[PDB]
């Protein structure tokens, strides 16, 4: 107990239901057909459905949740966007010109030697970067002011195709004549972006971007040493060294580096060859430059010491650690299955128990499939937190019920109605206790799965769903308002268990809360 | 880092593959039939194949291994047992008259009024009690020398047949009469005494009956005979309205002590908290309720009871985690999301607790409908982590799950079940280039089989866990594979034998054996 477990308004119990998505149509929605009388009188008259898939839980348009995402959006009190969403977002909303990042390396060339270095793979692929980062950084950089700019491009030959590359070459020059900024490498990702530790290919994309070795060219022709290189089965992937500029367009001494890919496996062995001592296992020829500073799209690892455009979300004050600053205790509750989100990613997605915060494990029962047990553990929870409710102990509570979710992942229709079967009387005993000890019973889920069994064709449907969630009250006091810009999302969930509770909101916490009092 | 970092004379990497048995049949063999060429070469010559199920892992002899047990058992460095499996061996080693809560009990009666009683499920169901139990405590309850024993006997009519009560009650009768010592009291239905949904009005028929003989009066002579009475009326066994013995004598009085004898809590957290406790109030019965009861369970039945229990919740002091943590040594814990807390919750002893010197690390599980559309899982994303650790040096001890062969396993595909051995197998060879760059021993176990048997004998898929033993690997020349002196080796063997390794103290806890032996 925490020493401000008096001073709360309302104590409150938050369940979420994994898996449990509304929808009306009822071919194949083991939700709507189970006997499910218990949650068919919370989920009405004041009752919500919000958002939990797509960028309302920070993932890309039109993409069905999870439970990582599902559980952190919940308790994060705000949402938290995959990289990739961050920056085209970026990218749309013209904020790479404020980004605190690439206005740090830009003050960094413009009160040094005026030079910045732009390395990625060029191409519309997708998986590791893509074009249109590079072309609003060139667009950002010059908007900044920054003097002189030359781009180093690794030719992709796996995410698209193996003769694509003459037309992202043939699109970059077109783009910098723009007017700004100046080509100064062509070498293929075997080189650049090797993540096997073989240096020896590391060194030949180093030697070219330090000392210019390769081929000698220039903007005018340079389509044509490339189409040289196809006639003699040299592809984008392979591209050994072309060289434009001159030794102004090498990376020099003191010279400012941005590296535009996104994903830092294929980053870390180029990225810490021109800013870490891995230049040493290059046994290149060439002086290694002294006073290089590099910046990434993203944060490549932990241990090195770049700043990062994109750095990962800090994730400060989620719910569990407001909580605990607040002095008020709180209760977290799982099955085995889901044990995880209820903890690691629920508190922000990091290994931290905070001060008050009490954890309860429940074993997942031991069979070979779930189809085999779809009541899985869901009386167990039920047991603990009917438990907690007696004892009165912690101002909030929370807990996860696995089966629709887990169950559902089996395409089997009527296990999952008999999973929805339990679930909902698990969440009866529990509404029975809450109301016989004086707390205020929330019920949400993750994202849906159970209420989709069958495809179209009559055949299993095994994954995740974009349907809304639930979002319960028992609190006659309140109602349900939506957000003024936008559908409530799973971001909502925790700014309205605050207002419940009679507790400040934290400015970290960018979303709202969804209740008026009345 | 921690301060004796330097002191271990051997730095160990622990990969545990999950679900990966050995078997030499090929027939469904995903393990056996995929391309596993780091494996085949780790597992030979100096290798050894210990056991993961059963009693070598403290379950129920014949039982397949699992995830929570396998993770439990090697990093505990000690066999945990399952409540059941611990009681039916003190009852075949006669550890009953040395158990100390069941001294405690017959110290208070015998320095009191001499008064005991034992109270249970009377039938070989073996879901919620066994007459086996029952009995063993009458023999070590006499031989301790307690003056006076009543029995009251819950009849069985849902775990056994509904007629099958009599039978059990005078097997029991003749029992006592075999021992000369103690007498039955009671006999009423599960219906009344094991009640679970709080209906105390039912529970207060069984609480009459033991504490004030409310019920028909019979003897040893007649019970048989009113039970068979009650048959012919339609009223079975799980539903007998109370007998009573002996008169007063028998009943639950002032000052005496009580046993109840089931393992399973569900069904004796109600009579027990009546009691024990104050849901006495809550049976709204005619009787006072007696002064200066003792309750004692089985085991614990809930953890806000303040009774003793004969066989209380494991301890788990000095897990390899604490241990390690103890001799300041460091260490690393790696998991995917689906085996995450099987490498921390359930390799540290079963609670969660991180200690000193522990990190921590988990790689998200790919977003896919179910396994078999990625085989291969995160096993890279683990082994990445992990060669970042080895190259770091940093940790003593470092440990990691591969979750593929498990988690596919249990989608029953053959050929994605020979994809994920396919990548796990990639995924240790990787590791063992970089533990021999960065002067590890490496040593690959696992925590019970799956893989190795994917289809069923009518060619139907098998999405089991098995019985087959696990490997235990050593890239250390230095030591030799030795079996124990009196049983196979198993996970309980893991964790001293990694001391052994590293030079480190063993724990007293640690019961398993180191199965090296250095050269
Ligand atoms: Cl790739
Ligand atoms: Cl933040
Ligand atoms: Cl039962
Ligand atoms: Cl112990
Ligand atoms: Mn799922
Ligand atoms: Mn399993
Ligand atoms: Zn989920
Ligand atoms: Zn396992």
């Amino acid at each position: 107990a925490m020493a401000n477990n008096s001073s709360v308004a309302n104590k409150v119990c938050l369940i979420v239901i994994d898996g449990w998505g509304v929808s009306e149509d009822p071919y194949g929605n083991a939700i709507l057909n189970a006997q499910t009388p218990v949650m068919d009188k919370l989920c009405s008259g004041n009752w919500a459905q919000i958002e939990a898939h797509g960028l309302h839980v920070g993932l890309p348009e039109g993409l069905m949740g999870n439970s990582e995402v599902g559980h952190l959006n919940i308790g994060a009190g705000r949402v938290i966007y995959q990289d990739i969403v961050r920056i085209n977002l970026a990218v749309k909303n013209n904020k790479f010109v404020t980004n605190e990042s690439l206005v740090d390396a830009c003050d960094r060339a413009k009160n040094g030697n005026g030079r910045l270095h732009l390395a990625g793979l060029v191409s519309d692929g997708g998986v590791h970067s893509h074009i249109d980062h590079m072309f609003a950084l060139v667009k950002a950089i010059k908007e900044l002011g920054v003097p002189e700019l030359y781009l180093h491009f690794y030719g992709d030959g796996r995410d698209t195709s193996p003769n694509s590359g003459v037309g992202f070459l043939e699109q970059t020059l077109e783009f910098l004549e723009t007017g700004y900024g100046k080509l100064a490498t062509v070498v293929g990702r075997y080189y650049a972006m090797d993540r096997d530790n073989r240096w020896e290919r590391i060194n030949v994309a180093y030697e070219a971007m330090i000392g210019g070795v390769g081929e000698t060219s220039d903007e005018a022709g340079v389509v044509e040493v490339v189409r040289k290189r196809y006639a003699a089965d040299e592809t984008d992937e392979f591209l050994k060294p072309i060289i434009l500029q001159g030794e102004k367009g090498r990376v020099q001494n003191d010279d400012t580096i941005i590296f535009f890919d996104y994903r830092a496996d294929r980053m870390r062995e180029i990225s810490a060859a021109m800013g870490m001592d891995r230049y040493k296992d290059c046994n290149s020829k060439l002086a290694h430059p002294s006073n290089l500073q590099v910046y990434g799209m993203t944060q490549y690892k932990a241990e090195f010491p770049f700043k990062s455009l994109f750095p990962p979300a800090s994730n400060k004050n989620v719910l569990a650690e407001w909580l605990a600053e607040q002095k008020v205790s709180q209760f977290h509750c799982a099955e085995t299955e889901k044990y995880a989100h209820v903890t690691f990613f629920f508190n922000g997605g990091l290994e931290k128990q905070f001060e008050g915060e009490e954890r309860c494990l429940v074993p997942s029962p031991k069979v070979a499939t779930y189809d085999l047990q779809p009541e899985m553990s869901a009386a167990g929870v039920a047991d603990k937190m009917i438990e907690q409710l007696e004892a009165g102990t912690h101002p909030f509570i929370m807990c996860n019920f696995a089966p629709p979710d887990m169950v559902g992942h089996t395409g089997v229709y009527e296990a999952a109605v008999k999973a929805c079967e339990a679930t909902d009387i698990a969440i009866g005993r529990i509404y029975e206790a809450t109301q016989k000890h004086g707390y205020s019973l929330m019920v949400t889920a993750d994202h849906g799965n159970a209420e989709k069994m069958k495809a179209p064709d009559g055949g299993k449907h095994t994954a995740h769903t974009c349907y809304r969630v639930p979002l319960t009250l028992s609190h006659p006091g309140f109602k349900f308002v939506d957000p003024a810009d936008r559908h409530p999302a799973l971001c909502d969930v925790a700014p309205t268990v605050l207002a419940i509770m009679g507790l400040p909101q934290p400015a970290e916490m960018t979303g709202v809360s969804i209740v008026q009092k009345i």
